[PDB]
């Protein structure tokens, strides 16, 4: 046949022309309207996209359930399959158990990761209904949270395993048996023979396969028909290399290909077994058989532990794995040192290979005819003698991409320790799976001790020779980790024989040694969140100050929040795809679009010409619409394609062929020096007398610091809905944006109509953190110029991919210092030179560097000092706001020296520290004064909660006793300017309506990301109006209700909108009140009825400016800031020195944010915040080609935090009794100050890294401080013998 | 609006109450969750009550924009507007009657 | 009103009304109504919440 038959949320659907190429996650929404399930990434690394699949497993006669990417399963594979979705499980009306947790534990803010988290979860509580802690956390290393820091998720879901944010037990009890039935008609329908099924599409033909004949058959004929299984290769092979296989067949459903045998020698697993199986097959070999046999499994299973999550294992098959033939394949080295027997089949032939190095003849071939498949792989029981070990080092431990990872096997002639068999097999070190055949040989017969260890590391070191220029670049790093990786198994071994009780002594691990050795593993958390409880005299409905949770919080759970590509189409709507620049620098010399007019639907090829009125556009007014005549980065904007649907218009986009003219192009910030290209001149602070400082210092330290940029990856990307009105230029956009005033300026400037045609509305975004302040408008003006042309609604939300090129991040910087002090440690001068690396355009670049520099002095009191800033103006993407907004650079490097004068005088660096520290009334270099200050209270409650010098103790004690493990501690304080740093952005507006039912509805200029800055808002109102927040709703943004707004940025929305908001209701109070003094007890509902047939107004507008904003850089004088937040943290690590690895021990933070208007919402701020400043300081890399194109664009590649990241216990405590009068009801600003604070893992790392190189001067860290620069830094016999070719 | 041009009416109201051109002043729609409790469009009184509304609404603007007046007396209403933005004073006002 | 482009999920309604100036309704049949292509639902007063 040819119909296609499954379930979703227990509804029979059937699809008559199924295309190969939809995927599950484009049917939900687009066919059948349910948007609970999101678009994150399109390639397996988010999980924002995951739901469950059950199905009739025929092998078992049981049902299963499992989770996989929607975004990667072609529906063409999901015949006779039941999904379930979020809707699926429950709603508003009834909350699954899942969905009610994590909303009231604060485990969800922007929301847009919820559905896919919540699915992981539900997941596994059908599998298993008790999880552990630790089944819980592995639920998860498919899912990506950008906003929570995770904590909240796992403390409100560790309630299923085995005053207060909230409270676990009003939470309702988990019933198993009320989940949906499995489909009757699956379970009639399994009694009936499955059949070969064929579906056509646009382009792909899918043959689903019933059996070995049919498949082999269909291999004979057509050598050429591809085979998909799991999809987790091919899918990224169509979406991202635009390869096309006009013939899949999928042979799932085959028995034999699904098998598992039992067998003398090991365990054969049909080549379409999931990973998943693969694992608990070998779990269960694992725990029943004796050690000696299961060497293998447990290499493997290592590997497994470490590849993808969840959702690819449930799909991703073993044999998928192998043929795949990746360089990076963590599977195939195991296979290869184990030399795993491979069956191959074709129609009439059937042979046997051992895995070895002849498997894989170049890059990603097997030695595989064209006309076979592989049936089966069996994986091998060790013998006696025979040990095994698997390695992979990536960026992150959890679902990343290996740098090297490896295989590792040694067979011992019996009863001795003489070498009879060696295989070092590794991925990451060439084009393909190698095997180290020019060292292992060397070592048959040889005794395992310290000459072997010495000879294969110089083989090694030898023959796995990299060139300079070797793809993938870190090759100081990879040789580095392919000698550590042996040493470990060298000890490992060993150990191992240690147990054997031979006749022969082996050599034993000193107890410093062991830890080299041991297999991965963290504690269990242990949180601590403090905050203060409100008056005891605190009327009950007056909520501010409560840990009220996220308004959205219960919708967000349930899938039914509304973001903007959930918004329905209209049935006349079209799709648009930008076209960008493959060229740093080019002048075009032509665009030819023939191609792209043969793609169906295709609609038109919008460019700079198709402009009504101005192609010139951005904040500074110096960036394009679309390129005329020259580009200026890889990425820049050419032109947009329209077509019927978003398939079409990426089709269509594919068949604009640009040609080019290079220009000379400026990359590097060295290259913009170099070249004087900058944006504008020279910014500058000083005070006092460097010459005086520094000629009285009795020490000075010079050094240069590099700070990698950072992308937003907010969960959902840039997205905009235009919907042309068809009168007088009338338009209407819906648009994931933090700033609707600009985005309503770009359309009209660009169309040549007035504001007042233009509506721009927010209802929320799926995050923003700086990265929709203004880069959203690239999008939105091209959707707007298509509406107009069309007169259709049109729509485009990026690809992730698109997103990272073309939007742009934090600003790199680089700084060169010079510091000057005393002996005590007292920093007496100080010269900073900082640049910036801005892009190709101005945007936000100026007042970021202005950032930098105000915080150029973190919390230090220095008297003599100068810091410069010079904005890099360069061929590259335009950088702009990122959370911090230029602080944290600023911040980092006066840490940076910081850390390196403490080392220089040979004193405690918290002592060092705390004697730099301003004072109460001290003048910031700009000349501002510090009132109202608490950092010292922060300092000293963070000292005594951390019990920092008796951690100090036992870290100075572990160092003692482990060479490879170090452990290090630091404690980081911070202070951080608020108000925008462009006086007149410190405004806001509201307005109030009462209707005649009493209920309210509110708006004002600030945008909900994830906030929870609609929450505040109505817990200001609620407490102005004297009702409960029931009675007030706020539905959205929109510049038809507020004009003129400043963007949702710089921490300040709730200030500004929390005053307007408040003046709007005192409007309305005082409107109310002769009804009040007439009937002083009767409810709120009688004075609104009685305003209303009084004919008294009930709608009013509020504002508010921040007052006495203005510095002057030529005066030094003005105050750019309305007051400080304040906060400090303490964090420990322990590093492996051997890969460069950490784990985040514990932080613990005390945060000064007022009296907290939501201390629910500003611990999640908190601790959001700190986790993505742990990103930038210690993970996130993003990489770029010699020609400026950005390679990183996707999870696979920029490693943001996931779960496993986040300190093991985590501890934050807001600062209690310390109101601070001149914001909203005395509160303070949270969004940006904590980010900062995940220095203090940075520090930590660094004082660890010089315990190491102790154990074999102040040394460089560059940030990101990522695995490669660690290990690198951790110099020893490994990195002198990989780089010098010296032991 | 149901014909009787009543937008039109208003426009001209708000462009003599601003002292701009009816060219710089547009209405769109009417919408409950602009203006709030508003009595049907009837009695033959909508210009009359709405007229006031608006040149209450105007006269709150034009009280705002005073100083900048008086600096600028002959300059654009363009450059009053932006010299109010960024002196940050609220450009929305409504307006009522009775 | 009618003139605005139609959602891709749009549906139809109609009213049903009536056919007697003052009388009991004895009683209500749907069953020609449900075999129409494209039928979804008839609202009473049933359904208001
Ligand atoms: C988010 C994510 C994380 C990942 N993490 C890792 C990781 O950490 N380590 C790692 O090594 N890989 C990783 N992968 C890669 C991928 O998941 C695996 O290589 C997977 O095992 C491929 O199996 P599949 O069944 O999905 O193959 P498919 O994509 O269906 O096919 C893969 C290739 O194998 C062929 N094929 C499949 N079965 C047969 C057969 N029986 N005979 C012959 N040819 C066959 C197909 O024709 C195709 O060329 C990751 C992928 C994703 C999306
Ligand atoms: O002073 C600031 N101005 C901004 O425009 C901005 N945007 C942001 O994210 N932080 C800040 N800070
Ligand atoms: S959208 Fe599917 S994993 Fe990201
Ligand atoms: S709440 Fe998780 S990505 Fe925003």
């Amino acid at each position: 046949a040819d119909e296609l038959v499954f379930f979703v949320n227990g509804k029979k659907v059937v699809e008559k022309n199924a295309d190969p190429e939809t995927t599950l996650l484009v049917y939900l929404r687009r066919k059948l309207g349910l948007c609970g399930t999101k678009l994150g990434c399109g390639e397996g690394g988010c999980g924002a996209c995951t739901v469950m699949i059950s199905k009739y497993d025929r092998l078992q006669n049981k049902i299963v359930h499992f989770s996989v990417n929607a975004c990667l399963a072609p529906i063409c594979s999901l015949h006779h399959v039941a999904v379930t979705t979020v809707e699926g499980i429950g709603n508003t009306q009834k909350l699954h158990p899942v969905q009610e947790r994590i909303a009231r534990s604060h485990g969800s803010q922007c929301g847009f990761c919820t559905p896919g988290i919540v699915m992981s979860m539900y997941t596994l509580l059908r599998n298993q209904p008790e999880p552990t802690v630790e089944e819980i956390e592995n639920a998860f290393q498919g899912n990506l949270c950008r906003c929570t820091g995770y904590r909240p998720i796992l403390q409100g879901f560790r309630t299923f395993a085995k005053p207060s944010l909230f409270n676990p037990e009003d939470f309702k009890p988990l019933d198993p048996t009320q989940e949906p039935i499995f489909p009757p008609e699956l379970l009639r329908l399994k009694d009936t023979p499955q059949k070969k099924l064929r579906f056509e599409g646009e382009r792909v033909t899918w043959i689903q396969a019933s059996t070995m004949e049919e498949l082999l058959d269909l291999k004979a004929q057509h050598p050429d028909a591809k085979l998909v299984v799991g999809n987790t290769e091919i899918g990224i092979e169509m979406k991202f290399k635009n390869m096309l296989f006009p013939l899949i067949v999928c042979p799932a459903w085959i028995p034999e290909l699904n098998s598992v045998v039992h067998g003398p020698e090991g365990i054969s697993f049909g080549a379409s077994c999931p990973l998943s199986l693969v694992e608990s097959v070998l779990a269960e070999e694992i725990a029943k058989l004796p050690e000696q046999k299961t060497e293998v499994f447990r290499g493997v299973m290592e590997q497994l532990r470490w590849f993808a999550g969840k959702q690819v294992k449930s799909v991703a098959s073993i044999g998928g794995n192998i043929i795949t033939a990746s360089p990076i394949s963590d599977l195939n080295p195991v296979f290869m040192a184990s030399g795993a027997k491979l069956t191959l089949v074709s129609r009439g032939t059937r042979r046997t290979v051992r895995m070895d190095h002849t498997f894989f003849p170049g890059y990603r071939k097997t030695l595989l005819r064209p006309e076979e498949i592989l049936l089966s792989i069996e994986i091998p029981y060790s013998k006696e003698g025979e040990f095994f070990s698997a390695f992979k080092q990536a960026s992150r431990r959890e679902d990343d991409i290996a740098k090297v990872t490896s295989g590792m096997r040694v067979l011992f002639k019996p009863g001795t320790i003489e070498v009879q068999e060696l295989s070092l097999c590794f991925g990451g070190m060439a084009d393909r799976t190698i095997s180290a055949l020019k060292t292992t040989p060397k070592q048959l017969s040889k005794s395992w001790n310290e000459e072997l260890l010495q000879s294969v590391c110089a083989g090694l070191a030898e023959e796995l020779q990299l060139a300079p220029d070797a793809p993938g670049g870190m090759v100081e790093f990879r040789r580095t980790l392919t000698l550590s990786f042996f040493f470990k198994f060298y000890l490992t071994v060993l150990q191992k024989l240690g147990r054997a009780d031979l006749e022969d002594m082996c050599g034993k691990l000193d107890p410093t040694f062991a830890s080299a050795t041991l297999l991965f593993q963290k504690d269990p958390p242990a949180n601590v969140q403090l905050f203060q409880e409100v008056p005891k005299d605190q009327s009950e409905e007056d909520m501010v100050g409560r840990p009220l949770p996220h308004l959205a919080a219960n919708m967000q759970a349930s899938g039914e929040a509304v973001y903007c590509d959930d918004i329905p189409r209209y049935e006349n709507e079209l799709s648009l795809r930008l076209v960008t620049s493959t060229r740093a620098h080019a002048k075009i010399t032509s665009i030819d679009t023939s191609e792209a007019k043969k793609v169906p639907g295709f609609v038109c090829f919008l460019t700079a010409e198709d402009v009504p009125n101005s192609n010139a556009t951005g904040l500074f007014n110096d960036e394009t619409v679309f390129a005329k005549d020259e580009v200026t980065c890889v990425g820049h904007i050419i032109g947009a394609v329209v077509a019927d649907t978003p398939e079409h218009a990426q089709r269509a986009a594919r068949g604009v062929k640009i040609t080019y003219e290079d220009l000379p192009a400026i990359i590097t910030i060295q290259d913009a020096i170099n070249n004087n290209s900058f944006y504008g001149s020279e910014i500058k602070i000083e005070k006092g007398d460097l010459k005086k400082g520094f000629s009285e210092a009795d020490n000075v330290v010079s050094g240069e610091l590099y700070i990698g940029g950072q992308e937003h990856f907010y969960l959902e990307t840039n997205c905009t809905i235009a919907v042309p009105k068809g009168e007088a230029g009338e338009m209407e956009l819906f648009v994931s944006t933090q700033n609707t005033m600009k985005t309503q300026s770009f359309v009209a400037k660009m169309l040549g109509v007035p504001d007042n045609r233009i509506v721009v509305r927010v209802k929320r975004m799926g995050g923003g953190f700086g990265g929709k302040e203004t880069r959203s408008t690239v999008v939105s003006t091209a959707l707007a110029l298509a509406a107009h042309k069309t007169g259709r609604p049109v729509r485009c939300m990026l690809d992730r991919d698109e997103d990272m090129l073309i939007t742009g991040g934090r600003h790199p910087f680089l700084a060169k210092y010079k510091v000057g002090f005393m002996k005590t440690g007292t920093v007496v001068a100080l010269e900073v030179a900082h640049f910036s690396n801005g892009g190709n355009t101005e945007d936000l670049s100026r007042s970021i560097m202005e950032r930098a520099l105000f915080h150029m002095d973190n919390a230090y009191k220095i008297p003599n000092i100068r810091g410069t800033g010079r904005i890099c103006k360069t061929n590259l993407p335009s950088n702009t706001a990122f959370r911090g907004f230029g602080g944290p650079q600023g911040m980092l490097i006066a840490e940076y020296w910081m850390s390196e004068v403490a080392i220089t005088c040979g004193l405690p660096a918290e002592e060092v520290r705390r004697k730099n520290m301003y004072k109460e009334g001290d003048l910031t270099h700009f000349n501002q004064k510090l009132e109202g200050f608490t950092l010292p209270r922060c300092w000293d409650e963070c000292i005594a909660s951390s019990q920092y010098l008796a951690r100090k103790r036992e870290v100075e004690k572990f160092n003692r006793e482990n060479c490879w493990k170090k452990r290090g501690l630091c404690i980081i304080p911070t202070k951080f300017g608020i108000s925008f740093t462009l006086p007149f952005l410190n405004q806001g507006g509201a307005l109030v309506h009462v209707y005649t039912d009493g209920s309210v509805l509110l708006t004002h200029g600030g945008t909900e990301m994830g906030q929870g800055l609609h929450t505040k808002m109505v817990q200001v109102a609620s407490r102005a109006l004297k009702i409960p927040t029931s009675k007030i709703h706020i539905s959205e943004t929109s510049t038809n209700t507020v004009p003129n707004t400043s963007p949702t940025a710089a921490s300040a929305s709730a200030d500004l909108n929390g005053q307007g908001v408040y003046e709007a209701c005192q409007t309305i109070l005082k409107r109310l009140e002769p009804f009040k003094k007439k009937k002083p007890t009767g409810p709120w509902e009688a004075w609104v009825m009685d305003a209303y047939t009084s004919a008294v107004s009930l709608s009013a507008t509020g504002f508010y400016k921040t007052p006495n904003l203005g510095y002057s850089f030529e005066t030094n004088s003005g105050n750019p800031f309305h007051y400080f937040s304040y906060g400090v943290a303490c964090s420990e690590v322990e590093i492996d020195c051997l890969t460069g690895d950490h784990k985040n021990l514990r932080t613990d933070i005390v945060m000064d944010v007022g009296s907290s208007l939501n201390p629910a919402i500003d611990i999640g701020q908190v601790e959001g915040a700190f986790v993505q400043g742990l990103g930038l300081f210690t993970m996130e890399e993003l990489h770029y080609s010699p020609e400026g194109s950005l390679h990183t664009r996707g999870p696979s590649t920029y490693k943001i935090p996931a779960f496993g990241s986040i300190p093991i216990e985590f501890r934050v405590s807001l600062l209690r009794d310390c109101p601070n009068k001149r914001a909203i009801y005395a509160s303070k600003a949270v969004g940006e100050p904590p980010l900062f604070l995940a220095s203090s893992i940075f520090f930590a790392i660094k004082d660890a890294i010089r315990a190491a190189r102790a154990q074999h001067q102040l040394f460089q860290l560059d940030s990101p401080a990522t695995p490669e620069k660690i290990r690198n830094a951790c110099v020893d016999q490994f990195t002198t013998l990989c780089v010098t070719g010296v032991p």
